[PDB]
């Protein structure tokens, strides 16, 4: 008959009273505690309708696909995005770019796998090279990841010592800890009065637009080298559509969408990877047996020197679990990316308008504590049955459900296992913090959960 309950709303501020100076996610785990798994949260001036656990986000992504496939916007990048783009597209764009790119991402010509081992190779090399210096790890991180997406979108990978590729890598971290800072939340709070004044808006604003400038520039060399017959990446293969369907004023295929579609799965497949990656790596150094068992694995299956290969990873459940369990302790976005409902809809007797904005916390899914015993805890026995054996479950979802699911899903968790095992077989980890006291908590919790900055040195085995 209505919308969800929730916190009592003043009429400018929304539930801002009721928050906690923590953040959203903490705000929202304990309006969780009062109300339930479904319910409403005031925005500054907009009701936007939390659904927590796995039953409810599922019903909501699955079951009702029809009505909770829209996407809604993020305070911090839409006055850049507009909508436009995979991942801020909805319907008709939506369809046409996601099927453009899940399309484009699998056909090409190296596979995904080659790709990535590839690049492991030359992580491998690198960080030899570093001879045991300590280092923080992002740059390399960021690199690797970059590099794969680089290869299927502008045909090409970069060295890790070109200052323009670490440049515009800088831009990618800066602009997910900008949007995922106090000030970002805040601004998804109050962005209508908050845009008219200096702050973090306008740094992300920039930054991305900076980048956008050499995606531009990437584009115009292509499109004078273009060959109709032979496209050599993703770039190539947009324009051939955009050549084709120039009759139609209509068409999706616009310079705007070539731009930010780009941007979008450079920017997604750059910080998505890289951070869980260096969650990773400080996961190790907190919990040197747990390194230490994933590599008296990577030994005993694949020996010292064969490259790790896909085909590894179901003879190596210790070592997924571990992968798995840096996913779900990580946890990249904590409340996934907005939603919105596209038509009038029921969920568990409520009624939700059409075009209201929907958070999937997918947070609470992953410390579902009926699933994860002890889920505060980093352990990999979360994903192990009583025999060792790789033990999976409906409560992971960090990549979501239904059809916003990510789309890079496959592209990361074979990056995940490739590069961590990778350098797992040559090196272990050492840093100057005892084990007991590496602290863990994010430097950055909205958006995105962004660890601390840390130094760890490489050591060759
Ligand atoms: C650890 C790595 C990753 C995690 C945890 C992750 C997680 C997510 C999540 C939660 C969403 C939101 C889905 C929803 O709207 O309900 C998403 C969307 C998306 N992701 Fe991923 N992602 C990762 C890696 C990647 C990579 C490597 C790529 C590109 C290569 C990628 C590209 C995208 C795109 C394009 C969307 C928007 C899909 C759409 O709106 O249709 N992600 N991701
Ligand atoms: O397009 C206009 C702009 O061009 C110049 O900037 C160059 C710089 O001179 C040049 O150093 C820089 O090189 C960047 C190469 C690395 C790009 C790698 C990443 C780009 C996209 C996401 C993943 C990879 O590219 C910029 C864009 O062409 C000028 O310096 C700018 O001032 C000007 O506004
Ligand atoms: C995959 C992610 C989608 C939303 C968040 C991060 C990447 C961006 C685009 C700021």
């Amino acid at each position: 008959g209505k919308l969800p309950p929730g916190p009592r709303p003043l009429p400018l501020l929304g539930n801002l009273l009721q928050m906690d100076r923590r953040g959203l996610l903490k705000s929202f785990l304990r309006f969780r505690e009062k109300y339930g798994d479904v319910f409403t949260v005031h925005l500054g001036p907009r009701p936007v309708v939390m659904l927590c656990g796995v039953e409810a986000i599922r019903e909501a992504l699955v079951d009702k696909a029809e009505a909770f496939s829209g996407r809604g916007k993020i305070a911090m990048v839409d006055p850049f995005f507009r909508g436009y783009g995979v991942i801020f597209a909805n319907g008709n764009r939506w369809k046409v770019l996601r099927r453009f790119s899940v399309t484009t991402m699998r056909d090409f010509k190296r596979s995904v796998e080659e790709r990535i081992q590839e690049e492991a190779q030359c992580l491998i090399e690198e960080l030899r090279k570093s001879k045991g210096a300590l280092m923080d790890p992002t740059f390399l991180f960021q690199s690797i990841t970059a590099n794969i997406i680089c290869s299927i979108v502008f045909g090409k990978r970069f060295h890790y010592q070109d200052q323009e590729f670490l440049k515009m890598l800088n831009l990618f971290y800066q602009t997910f800890s900008l949007i995922s800072s106090v000030f970002g939340q805040l601004f998804e709070l109050f962005s209508g009065f908050l845009k008219h004044f200096p702050g973090a808006h306008r740094q992300v604003y920039k930054n991305l637009q900076e980048i956008n400038a050499y995606i531009g520039h990437s584009v115009e060399k292509h499109r004078e080298t273009l060959d109709p017959s032979a496209p050599r990446d993703l770039i190539d293969t947009y324009l051939l559509h955009m050549e084709k369907e120039k009759s139609n004023a209509h068409s999706e295929f616009s310079h705007q969408n070539l731009n930010l579609n780009t941007l979008s799965l450079f920017f997604a497949g750059t910080e998505t990877t890289s951070t869980t990656l260096r969650y990773g790596f400080l996961l190790m150094l907190k919990y040197p047996h747990v390194a230490e068992r994933v590599y008296r694995e990577i030994e005993q299956v694949i020996g010292p020197h064969r490259p790790p290969e896909l085909h590894d990873r179901a003879k190596m459940p210790y070592t997924e679990a571990v992968i798995y369990e840096i996913q779900r302790f990580s946890d990249l976005l904590p409340m996934g990316v907005p939603h919105i409902v596209t038509q009038h809809t029921s969920f568990r007797g409520y009624i939700i308008p059409k075009d209201t904005e929907v958070f999937l916390i997918l947070s609470t899914a992953l410390h579902d504590p009926h699933y994860f015993e002890k889920p505060d805890a980093f352990n990999p026995d979360h994903f192990l049955d009583a025999n060792g054996a790789l033990k999976k479950t409906e409560a992971f979802i960090p990549f979501s459900l239904g059809k916003r699911i990510c789309l890079g899903e496959g592209i990361a968790r074979a990056e995940l296992f490739l590069f961590f095992t990778t350098i797992l077989q040559n090196f272990s980890m050492a840093s100057p913090v005892a084990p007991e006291d590496i602290d863990l908590t994010p430097q950055e919790c909205g958006v995105g959960k962004i660890p601390p900055t840390y130094q760890i040195r490489f050591l060759p085995r």
